[PDB]
């Protein structure tokens, strides 16, 4: 049985960035992940986009943490951590007059979420097709936003963890939390992999368990929020000849769901998707099906008609964990246990928001913390 200050449960990007942030303090920290490797779940199956903030409702935590999160990635995390990424602008395209006025709404949203005017540009049909000659010519309008990036979220999550690990954070994989009990004395005992006796005794739990973030709070008797799901399947295609894109192209999200794209990927291939299906089981959140490819053909070709979807390399899927009550991020202490911090409902744009989400996690522990004087935070993930 390890006694420790903080147990972080879940090794997606939220758990990993949390470990990184806490590694700068004098603390005994452990992170637990049920899989043999980190970032195998939602943080594996997403489009990797660092969103501008044009999209999320400005009154929600999604917008708030998008804004903070992105600044942190660009002006702090990218200076210290090496992993693949690239700067690439956002283009949202409209197909009729109703989608066209949605662009005007989106513009306003971006401004409300503090995007400078110089980054936003409404484009006519003609201007859009000049910028991106391979887009559907039946579009009527476009909205271009500079400032977005695309990263490999897997390599980023691992970089964060390795960085944390280098600064004395304990990372335990193949370790699934199966029971938690708060003690008379204020600490938790934690059982893993259904073992008989506890593996950990800790003062604080940071719940970053993705689709099981709700399960884990119910298990600690700490909060009773519930998540639902939205599963999205993608395809990656290659060998598209003369095809080029210098933007990530999006359908209007307001009409077609969040993050429906055709994007050029870091590896030179094109990502298409995703589909959308609500209410799949938690254990099914990454299952691919034979239904989805057909929807994917319609989505890709509507946006980039010269796309050949038979030139397909992989199919994969992921699901957004969605808080049932608020349809927003959950970033707070449990309502019924001030020592259990919840980072749940980590839907889009949780990746973009991550750094801000986890700094708030650190504050919600409500401790006077002492910095290690010899921390700088730098890690270059070797990759080629
Ligand atoms: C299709 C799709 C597209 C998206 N696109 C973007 C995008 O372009 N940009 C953006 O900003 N956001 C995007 N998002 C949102 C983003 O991917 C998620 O916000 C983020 O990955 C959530 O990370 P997480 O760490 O909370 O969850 P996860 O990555 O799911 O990790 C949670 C971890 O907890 C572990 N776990 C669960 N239960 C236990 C247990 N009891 N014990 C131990 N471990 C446990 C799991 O194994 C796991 O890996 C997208 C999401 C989806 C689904
Ligand atoms: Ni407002």
């Amino acid at each position: 049985m390890e006694t420790r200050d903080v147990l972080i449960v879940g090794g997606g990007v939220i758990g990993c960035a949390t470990a990184y942030e806490l590694s700068q303090y004098k603390l005994k920290v452990t992170l637990v992940e049920k899989h043999h490797y980190l970032a195998q779940e939602t943080s594996h199956a997403n489009s990797g986009v660092i969103h501008t903030g044009i999209d999320p409702n400005p009154h929600k935590l999604t917008a708030k943490y998008n804004i903070l999160g992105k600044k942190l990635w660009l002006n702090t995390y990218f200076k210290r951590l090496g992993f693949p990424r690239q700067k690439i602008r956002t283009l949202i395209v409209a197909f009729n007059e109703m989608e066209r006025e949605q662009l005007e709404v989106l513009k306003q949203r971006g401004i409300a979420n503090q995007i400078n005017l110089e980054d936003i540009q409404m484009l006519s049909k003609e201007e859009t097709l000049k910028l991106e000659p391979y887009v559907n010519p039946e579009i009527v309008a476009g909205l271009k936003i500079e400032g977005s990036w695309a990263i490999d979220p897997v390599l980023a999550s691992k970089c964060l963890a390795l960085a944390a690990q280098q600064n004395k954070v304990q990372i335990c994989t193949n370790t699934e939390v199966t029971n938690i009990s708060k003690q008379v004395d204020g600490t938790y005992l934690v059982w893993t992999n259904n073992e008989t006796t506890p593996s950990f005794k800790v003062k604080k739990i940071i719940d970053a368990a993705g689709h099981y973030a709700d399960y884990l709070a119910h298990l600690a008797k700490a909060d009773d929020f519930e998540q639902t799901t939205r599963r999205g399947q993608y395809v990656v295609v290659t060998n598209q000849g003369e095809l080029h894109l210098n933007s990530m192209v999006f359908m209007v999200p307001t009409i077609h769901g969040k993050g429906v794209i055709v994007s050029p990927m870091l590896d030179g291939n094109f990502l298409v998707g995703p589909t959308a299906l609500d209410g799949v089981d938690k254990e099914a959140t990454r299952y691919i099906t034979k239904d989805a490819p057909c929807m994917l053909t319609k989505i890709g070709k509507h946006m980039v008609p010269s796309l050949n979807i038979n030139n397909a390399l992989i199919s994969f899927a992921g699901s957004r964990p969605i808080d049932k009550a608020t349809n927003d991020f959950i970033i707070r202490v449990a309502h019924n246990d001030p020592d259990f911090v919840i980072l749940g409902g980590m839907k889009s744009p949780g990746l973009t928001a991550a750094p801000a989400i986890v700094r708030e996690a650190v504050r919600l522990l409500n401790w006077k913390l002492t910095k290690k004087p010899n921390w700088n935070g730098k890690y270059n993930l070797p990759w080629i």
